[PDB]
């Protein structure tokens, strides 16, 4: 009562606002709903015919100009990234007393919070051997992703092992609502002015995500501290993302970064 | 129509947002909605008198801490601009693709355009011999404020030589929407992402308000300039304005700074 209900609210939220869920992406990658796979990038060409209609379906792509395959995947990247941040922020405002804060505050919450959110929302949309894009239309390998020069297969390997981890925890898309609203409202965030308000905030969603573990997964009992865990866990990968960041934009001078992300980036930690 | 609907929405926005309108304050100060005028401040005594149900009806005051008649009024000048700065973020909310705009965007228009926004319609709630206060229940004179000690005197005086002036201007209400819409959507701002996406929003603001201008004032030539000088002027008062808090920073520990507008002048310019 009354969690069932935040639990409830904050999971409609959810499904209101991300269209590619942890359910239609395993129902795709087990082979169930779709009949025939989604196309399979893993190298040069298959990666250009993607980008001629097969995956992404028009004429010139509005990426900036690129010099080199991994600069090209690195803005795919950027791309995936720009429009899960506009999704998050958009759940972000469905999420019970979100909207009352201060908009300075919701806007620190978002920049240090929706990367940490991305990198647990991926494990959704990834296995062993690759990762779904373009709402699942597509299906990027992760050899050819480690194939990329030094330093971008560098950023992205660490992404792939952290999400295999977590899909070990096998949450649904219920708990995962949970776990990324309490993400996103973190005391811990630079700048913050009212922490007692987001800290309550984040203590009735954990409440929330603690109930909602019990009735959901009967016999997996130490869920939660693994979870709460695993919120540190991706604060250091964030940590970590951020230095090889800087190393891009120290090293990489003319890989154009889009303007949201340079704004995050911009004073972060 | 095209100017005509951008107008009378941004009008609408006007009037679902701000409790005292100038045609409220003129009509309460003229006496037309009076038969009795508002409780005069002019000293301690009815400031005391005000304080105990006349004009704020609250049984303890929920001030800061303070130790003398000049603090206590600079904290009710915060009270009233803290819910000024709410009004305003509710009004921009409402702007023709202001909401559109990326959050940092939103928040560094409004970080940097709130006080030139309050400065300018501060003048539909002040004559030469004081203003309005809480909602027209009361009226604070100048020269009550011009006895308050430095440095707070010195701060409040020039908002008084400034809405004098632009009251001589003779714009309504609809006037003023579009106005301090213009003032918001400032592509100037230190920080700013989008930088033309704002100035082309200003841009139909400003034409929209020459013609709204011809149609309500046609007979006063000059006035589209006119506005366009005092915006300038508010960005110099701003100047002063910050430059005189500055001194109360110094020179004042006593003196507590509501968290808001902490922020607003933290790392202003
Ligand atoms: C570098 C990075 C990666 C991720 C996850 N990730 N890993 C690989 N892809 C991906 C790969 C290929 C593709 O398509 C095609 F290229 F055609 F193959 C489409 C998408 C992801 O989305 C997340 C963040 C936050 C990243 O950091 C950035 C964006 C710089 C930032 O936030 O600034
Ligand atoms: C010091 C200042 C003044 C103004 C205008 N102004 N002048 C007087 N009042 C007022 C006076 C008496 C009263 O009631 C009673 F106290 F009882 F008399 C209630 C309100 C105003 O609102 C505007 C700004 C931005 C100010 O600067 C601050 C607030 C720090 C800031 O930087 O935001």
């Amino acid at each position: 009562a009354d969690l069932k209900a935040f639990s409830k609210h904050i999971y409609n939220a959810y499904l209101k606002n991300f269209n590619m869920t942890k359910k239609k992406a395993r129902s795709i990658l087990t082979g169930k709903a779709s009949h025939t796979a989604p196309f399979v990038i893993h190298d040069i060409e298959t990666l250009w015919q993607a980008e001629k209609g097969l995956v992404w379906k028009q004429l010139v792509n509005g990426l900036p100009p690129y010099k080199e395959i991994s600069v090209h995947v690195f803005y795919r990247c950027q791309c995936t990234t720009v429009e899960t941040v506009r999704e998050l922020t958009e759940f972000a405002k469905s999420i019970p007393s979100f909207s009352s804060l201060f908009l300075n505050d919701q806007v620190t919450l978002l920049k240090y919070g929706v990367h940490e959110a991305i990198f647990a929302m991926l494990a959704s949309i990834v296995n062993k051997d690759g990762l779904l894009v373009a709402n699942g239309s597509g299906f990027v390998t992760r050899e050819f992703l480690r194939s990329l020069r030094k330093p971008f297969s560098d950023i992205i390997e660490p992404k792939f092992e952290f999400a295999v981890k977590f899909n070990a925890l096998e949450l649904d898309d219920s708990d995962l609502a949970l776990f990324i609203a309490a993400i996103i409202l973190c005391g811990d965030r630079p700048g913050l002015m009212n922490v007692p308000r987001v800290e309550a905030i984040q203590d009735t969603i954990l409440r929330a995500l603690e109930f909602h573990l019990q009735a959901n997964h009967p016999d997996a009992q130490y869920l939660f501290p693994k979870l709460l865990q695993k919120m540190a866990d991706l604060r250091q990968l964030v940590t970590e993302h951020a230095q090889m960041m800087q190393r891009i934009k120290k090293t990489e001078t003319e890989t154009s970064l889009h303007p949201l992300l340079q704004e995050i980036y911009k004073d972060m930690y």
